[PDB]
């Protein structure tokens, strides 16, 4: 660190998906967050993060951090920004 870099929800999508918010890789993962479908089942399991825009997803994802834990995501986590 030097000064303090601003939190980046978009960059964290390129940390968990490393490509697309839709995650068109078929890894059973949605909202560019490598977040297990069995976990998303808490919010219905529905393709909500597949249809929800980047920022719309980050909103549901922000609450889903409390649902499963911040620890569910690796070193990458826009909740802290890094």
């Amino acid at each position: 660190g030097a000064m303090g870099p601003s939190p980046n929800w978009d960059a964290v999508a390129q940390c968990e998906s490393g490509g697309n918010w839709a995650a068109n890789t078929g890894n059973g993962k949605y909202g560019g967050l490598q977040f297990k479908p069995a976990t998303w089942a808490a919010f219905g399991g529905v393709g909500n993060p597949a249809a929800a825009s980047r920022e719309q997803q980050i909103a549901v994802a922000n609450r889903v951090l409390a649902e499963q834990g911040l620890d569910a995501w690796p070193t990458c986590g826009a909740a802290s920004g890094l």
